[PDB]
């Protein structure tokens, strides 16, 4: 909508106060004009028609319970925008400042969030398995990273290309979580998963097996479920990414860690210059070795570390 840029204030899903960029025209809308061609947040009003209505508020204060998921979808989309722009010089998901649209309150008791090819969609959870999923910065950034992948490598969402797609989203989800630097970890979705159980999460990158996901290629899932295990076999690549950043000895293979920033630069370059829609895990290894070579040189610690990490998860 046409109006003037304003700054609202409210509380997110975990009860934290934050400022949000809004737009005023009779109502205050969740429309942030300060980033690209805008960030826009919508109310799906517990139904599944999308996007719903652009979020409108009478006084620019967003402290109602109903407001909380919108506050966080909107704010965390901005954080994710800032990460890609500042860290990778990428302007929005298409690289040309496409408008970022999100809908909250999707359906009833919906225990998921997703990128639908055009926009972000967040359920509220059923209050047992999940609370509203935009409360999780890693979840927001995971999903927005799907848009980045769709516009770049275009990894097909099934079998190994699909598991890479998923791991890419968990990797940048986590790097965005560290960027924001509020309780960062290598787990996924811990802020919104199972409110009555502390200490758990949906997936772990540091030890995927904690939740029964494979952490070596020899344990890959090869059935038909979950698009051929895209959220399962992602653990093999997640573990590799973890090891590249943090180091460790895994099934007796030692990896020298090189830290999060180099992890991000190597995987961003692989994603944007080397991976293709049908890439498999071995091709991912090749893409990551070549990206590290480009960035740090053939004889670098960084290239050897990428090799060690893929060796450790059994991907040659
Ligand atoms: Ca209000
Ligand atoms: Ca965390
Ligand atoms: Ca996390
Ligand atoms: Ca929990
Ligand atoms: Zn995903």
């Amino acid at each position: 909508i046409t109006g003037t840029s304003t700054v609202g204030v409210g509380r997110g899903v975990l009860g934290d106060q934050k400022n949000i960029n809004t737009t005023y025209s009779t109502y205050y809308y969740l429309q942030d004009n300060t980033r690209g061609n805008g960030i826009f947040t919508y109310d799906a009003k517990y139904r599944t028609t999308l996007p719903g209505s652009l979020w409108a508020d009478a006084d620019n204060q967003f402290f109602a319970s109903y407001d909380a998921p919108a506050v966080d979808a909107h704010y965390y989309a901005g954080v994710t925008y800032d990460y890609y722009k500042n860290v990778h010089n990428r302007l929005s998901y298409d690289g040309n400042n496409a408008a970022i649209r999100s809908s909250v309150h999707y359906s009833q008791g919906y225990n998921n969030a997703f990128w639908n090819g055009s926009q972000m969609v967040y359920g509220d959870g059923d209050g047992q398995t999940f609370i509203p999923l935009s409360g999780g910065i890693d979840v927001v950034a995971h999903e927005l990273t799907h848009a980045v992948t769709d516009y770049t490598a275009g990894l097909i969402y099934q079998n190994e290309s699909g598991a890479i797609n998923e791991a890419i989203s968990d990797i940048f989800g986590t790097l965005v979580e560290f960027y924001a630097n509020k309780n960062p970890d290598w787990e996924i979705g811990e802020d919104v998963y199972t409110p009555g159980i502390s200490g758990d999460s949906l997936r772990s990158m540091s030890d995927p097996a904690k939740y029964g996901d494979p952490d070596h290629y020899s344990k890959r899932y090869t059935g038909t479920q979950d698009n051929g295990g895209v959220h399962i076999n992602s653990g093999i690549i997640n573990k590799a990414a973890y090891l590249i950043s943090q180091g460790g000895t895994h099934y007796g293979v030692s990896v020298v860690g090189i830290g999060r920033d180099k992890l991000g630069k190597i995987f961003y370059r692989a994603l944007t210059q080397y991976l293709t829609p049908t890439s498999n895990f071995s091709q991912l290894r090749a893409a990551a070795v070549q990206s590290a070579t480009d960035l740090y040189g053939s004889t670098s610690q960084e290239v050897a570390s990428v090799k060690q990490a893929f060796d450790a998860v059994g991907v040659k």
